[PDB]
């Protein structure tokens, strides 16, 4: 082992790259959640207590402000789910002319905890003005013992927003809804996993979608299209169940992990169906995040074809500035479709080191800060709300960064600066997921600086860096915390386990920079 | 169309035999419960309420006679879920140290569930006797309100069974298990299992099912045999996990049905492999119930041959009259056994009329009647409690009785006798199953009466009969019960769906038998 100026690592190292965004980015930072039981309080009230607060706050007058927004702003993300709004609004009412009841029917309880999941992704996505102008801070701090100073601003909204989670899925419970299996289950948890609910809590997330797919499975429908011996109504019953279902294979392909061991496997749902066939492509790209083997290049091709013929129909899509339901869907779609061309193109760079590539890859990562940027003009700004702008942004920054360690290029250099700055900005209904997004951007600049300031070596058959092992070793650290066999072990009884000027780099940067502070 | 004294029609009147069998005396039976949301209450209270009185019913000097009891009766049954009952007192001692405790943790409140599923287990299959000696009905009546004359061996024990179940999911969701996928859950579901708790909510069971296989799945261990370079913690884990897993294909397989969508796919736990391939035999064959193809001659050959393999260690098995443990293991073995070799010869007869089928079948069901027979000498008797008791003699006496109206035989129309007369001898902690299964019989045996007192007719194409139509009514009455088309509708919205002599026995036999009589 000798010094080296060679560069025939950096192959193997961009092949790299595919692991430890899956690992880092995806896994550790969305869907690893520490559970030590022995120190975790039971709910032995099992949120009854809660709920009362929460559910006595709301007032009629608020839950129709609430329901007026969403109808006027969030059609692109509820559509799928609970298609036209409007009967829903029969729904608020009935739940109101029943709130003094003593007695409720399972019946009733379901169309309650619907509605309550659509007043939680209205909570999450208003604008912290329109939130302030409806609600009032003081009783909340009154009752949780918080700092009376804190405003909605201050992670007050976050908190009203987990808490109405907390009171829907509170709702199903009192269905008994695992001796009921109802559509409604699958339609509250789809509107709850608008918001960052998901990310908040995986686990939970994860069999609660592991139920809505028990549910689904249960009605015993796989063919959607309406047949002529049908009744209308029966028809109707699987358009509806038809897009629910393509909503839910959303959900499956975003909370894939370790965690996660079940799989799911005309005009505005024209919109569903490519909405569907964006994330497809998405799915159909990542899915060599964690594989070994390399896509062939005729795949990648194949991709792009559908990926042109789907800019051309999403750009076909005409948006009325005038209709914030449309906006926000033109939003939407724009972005998805600039999200798989950003994978698109990193995946031709990293596996081929295709012509433009790079080129391509700067480009749809400024088309994506763009489309963030452009709604910084407010009465659109909370649609960067949006789980999926916080996801893209992550594989994006984290991506460039790795990139800038290695490669030099000052295009990308002022692209990661860029990056970084919009990180900054990004909304901070995002709660401690953005600062720890921001964290590991600085850990990954850290580590460029230590690379700088470190020689390369070579044993003539592998080549050899401290930055090197501390990415290895974040993979692993990562990997471990999603061993399960620990909670195993610890569950069946109480057996416990038993089983160089380089190595105090490694260990010096860790204990200063430590990968697991990206965790929950 | 004219009149018949032809005989072809048998082969395929036993073939349809296997659907029949499917559709009533299993789906019908004991996986349809209706289900009118709009009339159900809702858990407000989440059983809050009635877990407060049950659990500060059962005292510590009770909880652990329970223990003792299961100790002594119960280990064929809960070793393949929860392994050595030894660590499990230690569990109880400390329910009691936490009792008076006002927090408890996510960990005890899992240790906790696990004995409460336990006790259910021990009260389910504790002998009238003992359970009086322990308990006293009295404090019951005075908290239910239920008639105080009413004494244990009155449906009373029954009912204190069935609330140690519901409490034992009480303290599961104390646990927000949902949150915290750990064995625990699988374990408790395995030894409530043992009871006839997954006859009493299918849905529900099927659904905490689910839950199982998500949280087995959750912790990818696909290989159970132990590596050198495990730790010894880790060895001893994986070969729990391991005999968990396999009781848990064993629940699986008992729970299919479309209720139930999503599919898991050395000693003492050497019987705990002989137990899982006695049951897989048993599901080899069954799978073609609801089938339209016949198996291969050679297919049952096969079975055939393993089938001795498995009985001779079966009889090899050394029962030990002194120990109860070791007796209640054999007769499960040896029913278990008789069950597969009672089915392996239905289908010879059913199948291929193969020589000698009948004999077979009628010394299986003998070998199967004097099994339970031979527990009704006490202090074994609680042994015909066992579930799979219910479930063979309802395949046996349902097959026989439908075998004697079209074929003559005194030596059937014995064992039909023998048959009918050992049902009404069960043990009543079956509940309503077992009025249900007693009346099924009767609607069979009235249904021979009829095809007695009725002529066959015959349109040269196809034979025709009233009883022929009753029967293929019943199947399509209880498919359309199975169909959740109705309650999708439902839970979508406000919208509602629209759409000779001979006729007049139909119609009369089911209003006077109406097949949805044996449903829940
Ligand atoms: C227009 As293209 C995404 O095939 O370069
Ligand atoms: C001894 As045999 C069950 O093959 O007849």
């Amino acid at each position: 082992i000798t010094a080296s100026s060679s560069k025939e690592y950096l192959p193997d190292l961009l092949l790299f790259w595919q692991n430890y965004e899956y690992w880092i980015t995806n896994i550790g930072l969305y869907k690893t959640k520490q559970r030590d039981l022995t120190r975790t309080p039971a709910n032995l009230d099992t949120d009854t207590e809660e709920c009362m607060f929460w559910m006595n706050y709301l007032q009629k007058d608020q839950s129709f402000q609430l329901m007026n927004f969403a109808m006027e702003n969030l059609g692109a993300l509820y559509f799928g789910s609970i298609g036209d709004i409007s009967e829903l609004y029969l729904r608020v009412e009935q739940y109101w002319d029943r709130r003094a009841d003593k007695n409720h029917s399972v019946d009733g309880k379901y169309w309650d905890a619907l509605i309550w999941s659509v007043f939680t992704m209205c909570i999450y996505y208003m604008p912290v003005e329109k939130l302030a102008e409806i609600f009032s801070v003081y009783p909340l701090h009154e009752y949780l013992g918080s700092n009376k100073r804190l405003n909605w601003e201050d992670g007050m909204q976050l908190v009203m927003c987990q808490n109405f989670a907390r009171c829907s899925l509170f709702q199903l419970k009192q269905c008994d809804f695992m001796a009921h299996p109802d559509i409604r289950l699958v339609q509250a948890y789809l509107i709850l996993a608008t918001t960052t609910f998901p990310y908040d809590e995986p686990l939970l997330a994860n069999s609660l979608l592991t139920q809505c797919i028990h549910t689904f499975k249960n009605f015993h429908v796989d063919d959607f299209r309406p047949l002529l011996n049908d009744d209308p109504v029966e028809s109707i019953a699987k358009v509806t169940l038809g897009r629910i279902f393509y909503r839910l294979c959303g959900c499956d392909y975003l909370q894939s992990g370790p965690r996660k061991p079940i799989a799911l496997h005309r005009e505005e749902n024209s919109t569903e169906v490519l909405y569907w066939k964006i994330i497809s492509l998405d799915r159909d790209l990542d899915q060599y995040l964690n594989k070994s083997s390399k896509p062939p290049l005729k795949t990648l091709d194949a991709i792009r074809r559908e990926l042109d013929i789907f800019q051309y129909k999403v750009d076909s899509l005409e948006e009325d500035f005038r209709s914030n339901n449309s906006r926000f869907q033109k939003f939407i779609a724009l972005f998805q479709i600039s999200t798989v061309s950003w994978k698109l193109f990193k995946m031709y760079l990293i596996y081929y080191d295709t012509a433009d590539s790079l080129l391509k890859v700067i480009h749809y990562s400024k088309v994506i800060i763009s489309l963030i940027v452009n709604n910084f003009h407010a009465k659109s700004e909370f649609f960067n709300r949006h789980p999926m702008v916080m996801q893209t942004i992550t594989r994006v920054v984290s991506f460039i960064s790795f990139y800038q360690i290695f490669v030099e290029s000052a295009a990308v250099k002022q692209l990661l600066v860029d990056l970084t700055e919009l990180t900054a900005n990004l909304p901070t209904i995002f709660g401690s997921k953005l600062d720890k997004l921001v964290y590991l951007t600085e850990r990954l600049s850290k580590l460029k600086l230590l690379w700088d300031k470190v020689q390369l070596l070579d044993s003539g058959d592998s080549f050899y860096h401290p930055v090197f092992k501390i990415l290895q070793n974040d993979i692993k650290i990562i990997e471990l915390k999603n061993d399960e066999m620990f909670s195993l072990i610890k569950g069946l009884g109480s057996l416990v386990p038993l089983n160089s000027d380089f190595r105090t780099i490694v260990e010096e940067f860790q204990s200063e920079y430590n990968i697991s502070d990206i965790l929950s």
